[PDB]
């Protein structure tokens, strides 16, 4: 946990969202695969509502590109101030913002509605109402009097739980915690690293709990979810770069029941 | 009568043609805004994409007639032709194309066009790949004069006859009158093989446009005049459609009233 106090957003972004992993041209890559799961899921029309919360957003926005057109009130979160600052730089189009435009473009490409990427980013920026601090280790992760409309109609979280959880059991609790934020019948879209034990973010070296696809499913069932979909991306050799030891990436579509 | 005087006026006027001002006037916003699907930019790209998407227009070689300093008109084309010849009257335009081919930063940025083409072609292609293909497939950039009976000169590089021709906003913009327009059409048609296709885009009812200092003269033509010329030159007209310029795209860089797109096949 206290390791997260060294966490460098720019080094994280660079490590995971710039070439090679950030090169979206090849459709067999992890970036396109992620955007596709996201896009395909929302395209079904079954994941809808007014409000949505992104859990442990970090400094990234790609996880909301296909989401923003289905929810008028979007709340983004993160534990670190430095990440919330970095999101704001993109939200307010301030100087030095990270360039997500390749991801926007690809989301537009994938969605196939002939939308221009500027419109997509415009809609996202407009629908994100707030960037709030959060701790999934807390039974009320957002806190007491959070500005966030609760309960949310849906949740999104990518690369968070397994990355803030020393082991399987804490992972499970953290899931139960955020689950309280979700209205019954609501939807959760969860993405994460498979069988990963560490990753770097500049001077920070974060520990990760290695989880498998079945472990992820069981955890979801335990937390009271019906698993609508659960898919795995195996990490090709050329995307194994020495910034971590992730073996695969999972995508889960779960419904609170 | 005499063609030489009019043609000389034209050549003269174009010596003031500034590529940069022209690009700004026509391919930067508002006209270069590709977000509005009702805009002229997306209408053009859509016509070209839909046409190549029939699979009916293909082969080895393609010639773009009067390319100027633009490439958007080849974005959908380049996936169907291994060998592409670009062309223009002005050396300054040919250099402008030079900058883009070398992928120089000084060059004009067509990435919004490349992206929008990838977007409507619906193959999930990324724009960097499309641009890299176009650059690979452009085999030469040649001087051209559509008023000459051999527009490319004699014993020219271009593989002739070409399997298809593209031309956008050239003829009506270098032809002083309908008869000159018709002749220019006849000359370029000699470059197309029989059974080949011409894709033609141009201004409707326009008499002038601006390219910096240069305020140039244009023969205003109508859909029906365009159709008759194509028939006259020995084409079957496969498609001919018209875009009417919205008031807010009428910005005083020209007096264009609409844009036409013609798909025509040379009778053979
Ligand atoms: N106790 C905690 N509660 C919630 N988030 C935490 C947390 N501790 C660390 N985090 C955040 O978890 C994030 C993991 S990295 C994930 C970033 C982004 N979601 C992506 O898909 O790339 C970090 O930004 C980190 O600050
Ligand atoms: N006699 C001639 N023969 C062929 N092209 C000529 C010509 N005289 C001028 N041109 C070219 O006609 C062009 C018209 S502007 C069209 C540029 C481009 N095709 C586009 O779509 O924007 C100029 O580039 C100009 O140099
Ligand atoms: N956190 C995190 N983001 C990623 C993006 C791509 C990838 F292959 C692994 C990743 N881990
Ligand atoms: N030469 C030229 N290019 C154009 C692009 C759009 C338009 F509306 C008019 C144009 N004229």
């Amino acid at each position: 946990a206290s390791a997260y106090q060294r966490f460098e957003p720019r080094a994280y972004l660079r490590n995971n969202y710039a070439p090679p992993r950030g090169d979206l041209c090849n459709p067999n890559g992890v970036g396109p695969w992620k955007l596709r799961c996201l896009a395909q899921t929302f395209a079904t029309g079954e994941v809808s509502g007014r409000t949505l919360i992104d859990i442990g957003s970090g400094p990234t926005v790609y996880q909301l590109l296909s989401a923003c057109s289905h929810f008028e009130d979007i709340t983004m979160t993160d534990f670190l101030e430095v990440n919330r600052q970095e999101l704001g730089r993109w939200l307010q189009e301030e100087p030095g913002a990270f360039n997500w435009s390749m991801y926007s473009q690809h989301a537009c490409l994938i969605e196939g509605k002939g939308e221009c990427w500027q419109d997509k980013e415009r809609q996202l920026r407009a629908r994100v109402k707030r960037v709030l601090p959060i701790d999934v280790h807390q039974p009320q992760p957002l806190g007491a009097g959070s500005p966030a409309p609760l309960p949310a109609d849906a949740l999104v979280s990518a690369f968070c739980l397994e990355a803030v959880s020393p082991d399987l059991a804490s992972f499970q609790r953290a899931l139960d915690h955020i689950t309280t934020l979700l209205r019954p019948g609501g939807h959760l879209l969860l993405i994460g690293a498979l069988e990963e034990s560490w990753y770097l973010a500049g001077e920070a070296r974060l520990t990760v709990v290695p989880v498998s696809e079945e472990e992820v499913r069981e955890a979801l069932v335990r937390s009271g979810y019906k698993v609508r979909d659960l898919r795995t991306y195996i990490m090709p050799a050329h995307l194994q770069t020495g910034v971590d030891d992730v073996k695969g990436v999972f995508f889960a579509w779960a419904q609170k029941v």
